[PDB]
């Protein structure tokens, strides 16, 4: 009958549905390819790495719409996150969708690591795709993340030129309330030094992989990753009052779950 | 055209498929309900807990087939594993399917914890369902597990009367090769005491949650959980030569991945 599924050696009665049923997909990870489109496509379809989506630097338009490549069905995991951790989860491939953005990433120029700006055409294509994914799985804003957020010791992508605040204004990803940032500054100048351990606690709670007995460099990488996402005007990895205030405002607004 | 999916604000080109694409579902967890069918169904459809499937103690037959209840679509997680760990993963709800077996579990009788046998009708219904799930997601034999295997400090289910060897003979779950068990015994009587730490290392590698500085009781719970699954004639949690030999033979056959 209705709600009865015939199988080989048994039948399934589907008439009673549990309330506790949730998506396995909880996180959306943003990457850059550090490579041109064709080479990125070749890599992302090889035996070692993949992503669910690949967005050209300037997507071609057909039928009045930008074209985006889908390489892996969303129901399956892609191999995009590697060793990773976010808000208490590990193995983020298992519970994420990975979007690759064609973009050069960083290139050293007189020794300075300089990042490549994202073209507006690419961001404008990304926006509806991201909104569709977020709506489909009820992804929380704090779970739209940089690869660097989940693997801070290893990765920088999508880096300090990625327009997170713009995307937040369009309903994609977390951003603190300006008045609350000012509140947590508590009269301090933005670059006033802060107890490093105090900041690392906040970042651990927001979701960054923080362990006991980290070296100074490891400590710097976590703070830098956070700054690249949320305080991109200065990502030297040094704990200051503004970086702390942003973490405090994020935690107040989005919690730790 | 073919391989082009029209969306709102973009289109998807699905013509190039990545090779690195795998199921998000990797583990099949077996439970008992410790409750009658109707009460189990009520619980498993409430706000706090659920499973993908619920198998009656003696399934009713319609169309010459046993009926099994499905409560959660496999694409979604159910809330069946709780705090858990297996072969380096945590949060096993995310990457598992949970099957609940209607069965009383344990009941104390003159203080002795006695388990309830599984009726052959229930096991015979379980077999084709398990084979279908395993085939669908390419689940490895070592990843068909007891709830107790993934939460040894908290759970005993499905307990020492669950017929794992019988299921292994039907292609469901891991079981060591008898000749290899004898080989790793290395001339020792089965109950000869073994260095507890030596056994805990093997269990950690097989996939059990083993931490540094565990108390004697915590150590006993991990060994007991292992024995309930693989050496059910004696599950006192004491390290002996037979328990070690089984762990050694399992590791040789199935590895750690
Ligand atoms: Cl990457
Ligand atoms: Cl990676
Ligand atoms: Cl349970
Ligand atoms: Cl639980
Ligand atoms: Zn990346
Ligand atoms: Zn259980």
């Amino acid at each position: 009958e209705k709600g009865i599924v015939e199988k080989e050696g048994y039948q399934l009665d589907t008439r009673r549905q549990a309330q506790a049923a949730y998506p396995r997909i909880k996180v959306l990870v943003i990457h850059y390819t550090a490579d041109d489109f064709d080479s990125s496509l070749a890599t992302l379809t090889d035996k070692q790495v993949s992503s669910h989506y690949l967005v050209p630097a300037v997507p071609p338009r057909y039928n009045g719409k930008p074209r985006i490549w889908q390489l892996v069905p969303e129901q399956e995991l892609a191999w995009h996150a590697g060793i990773s951790a976010w808000r208490g989860a590990t193995r983020l491939n298992d519970t994420s969708i990975g979007i690759e953005l064609e973009n050069r990433g960083w290139q050293k120029s007189a020794g300075v690591k300089y990042f490549a700006p994202f073209e507006p055409a690419q961001i404008q294509a990304l926006i509806p795709l991201a909104k569709d994914i977020i709506a489909r799985y009820h992804i929380k804003p704090e779970n739209v993340v940089a690869h660097a957020d989940i693997a801070p010791q290893r990765k920088d992508d999508p880096g300090p030129l990625f327009p997170w605040q713009q995307l937040a204004q369009q309903g994609i990803g977390a951003w603190p309330d300006a008045q609350r940032v000012n509140f947590y500054l508590a009269g301090r100048a933005p670059h006033t030094p802060v107890d490093t351990a105090s900041l690392l606690e906040l970042l651990a709670r927001y979701g960054y992989d923080v362990k006991p007995d980290m070296t100074p460099r490891e400590q710097r990488r976590v703070i830098m990753a956070f700054q690249m996402h949320f305080r991109p005007t200065l990502y030297n990895g040094e704990a200051d009052a503004e970086t702390q205030a942003i973490a405090e405002a994020l935690l107040e607004k989005y919690g730790q779950d």
